[PDB]
């Protein structure tokens, strides 16, 4: 039910029973081989899934509102999607294909959100790059301005991913790793990434959490934990090489406010929605273990500090156990946004054992549709609908290069 659901109690209520064998050798054999490539047997069966959800979202998208172009939910996740498809495949279809969603997405700009998510950075950041690979500089290069100018129109933004200033970062990294050179400034960056440090010692102080954790940061009226609104979001952004922050500030600002929130874990592993929350119960990417996963991981490359890859393997563990939700097949909170966690963990680490586990998921995915999971509300979306999920399987056929997207990095 929509309305009142029991499953409100605790995590288990809110995940199917994995049916799954763990991993081993014999097991393991059937979808890779030692040198982790998937057999073309398994190959096969995900690229006949991912031909025919394309059939099936394309009809589908022929409903979708004309109006959104966000990425998450609108016009431009969907040119986020094929874009990648085209990348994996080859297909010249699909890079038209993105290109005509790109062009949908350009006529519902709104000036309203900064975000690569939720706001125009999205459709400007992926035309950007869809012009690149159309050879055709005079839009491309007219875009990046766009995207450029765009920061200046929300000096009080949030932090955060989905309306935040790391949200806008995405859109700015995006059109630089996909282009080769640094076609936006590393100066504009930077100092973007020094008004939310700043701004996020600023807010410890006015509170007092400056003792307990240098930075903090809140998305309406809340302190959120997770990756799409909250702390391990903004952390992961900032020990990340490329914001560059300097080495001093990452272990006397940034290392303590990240072992805040480890410390925040609940006795499960799993990780409450924002600080204060007693309730265990979602296993998502924007809430819960698979959102946060990505900090413990950084944190780990970072300072190579056993606790925190130490961290991350209980989080892996509490997704296997738990990441098979009842809420769908999704990104943002479904199983193949969760699967995305195993593969983060087996490109840190090599262990076959989570290549293995985001395998046994996608093959759950293989059945979308038989589980009597809700249909979500935006049915065919990168990150509530069946766009994520082929961008999923399409992402597990090459393992090693595997992002969880709109996000990862
Ligand atoms: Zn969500």
């Amino acid at each position: 039910h929509h309305h009142h659901s029991m499953d409100i109690e605790f995590m288990a209520q809110r995940a199917f029973p994995n049916p799954y064998a763990d991993y081993n050798k014999s097991l393991a054999e059937g979808y890779f081989d030692a040198a982790g490539r998937l057999t073309p047997e398994f190959s096969q069966r995900l690229t006949n899934k991912i031909r025919e959800l394309l059939q099936q979202m394309e009809r589908g998208l022929k409903s979708a509102d004309p109006r959104d172009g966000t990425g998450y939910t609108g016009w431009a996740g969907i040119a986020v999607l094929y874009l990648h498809l085209y990348d994996v495949f080859g297909d010249p279809a699909y890079l038209q294909l993105a290109h005509g969603y790109v062009k949908q997405s350009l006529n519902c700009l709104t000036k309203r959100s900064i975000t690569f998510l939720c706001g125009d950075a999205g459709p400007l950041a992926v035309a950007a790059v869809l012009y690149h690979k159309m050879n055709n500089e005079k839009q491309a290069e007219d875009c990046i301005t766009r995207l450029i100018h765009l920061n200046k129109i929300d000096p009080h933004a949030p932090n955060e991913m989905l309306y935040g200033r790391i949200g806008y970062i995405y859109a700015l990294l995006f059109v630089n790793k996909n282009f080769g050179v640094e076609k936006i400034p590393q100066s504009h960056i930077q100092q973007i990434c020094e008004t939310i440090l700043t701004s996020g010692e600023n807010l410890a102080r006015k509170r007092n959490f400056t003792a307990k954790s240098p930075l903090m940061y809140e998305w309406y009226q809340e302190y959120y934990v997770g990756a799409a609104h909250g702390l391990a979001g903004i952390y992961y952004y900032l020990m990340q090489p490329s914001l560059q922050v300097s080495q001093g500030k990452l272990h006397s600002l940034v290392k303590p406010s990240v072992d805040y929130v480890c410390q925040l874990k609940f006795p499960s592993g799993n990780y409450p929605p924002c600080i204060g929350d007693n309730r265990d119960l979602l296993v998502h990417w924007c809430h819960g273990a698979p959102g946060v996963i990505y900090m413990l991981i950084q944190a780990y490359k970072v300072f190579r500090e056993e606790k925190y890859l130490c961290d991350a393997y209980q989080c892996a563990d509490v997704i296997w156990q738990y990441g098979l939700l009842k809420k769908g097949y999704g990104l943002c909170h479904g199983s193949a946004g969760n699967a995305y966690a195993f593969l983060t963990l087996y490109n840190l680490t090599q262990d076959m054992k989570y290549l293995y586990r985001a395998c046994k998921f996608a093959e759950w995915c293989l059945e979308y549709g038989e589980h009597g999971c809700r249909t979500p509300d935006t049915p065919f979306s990168l990150f509530e609908g069946m766009a994520g999920t082929i961008y999923f399987l399409a992402d597990l056929l090459v393992p090693t290069k595997a992002r969880f997207p709109a996000f990862e990095l």
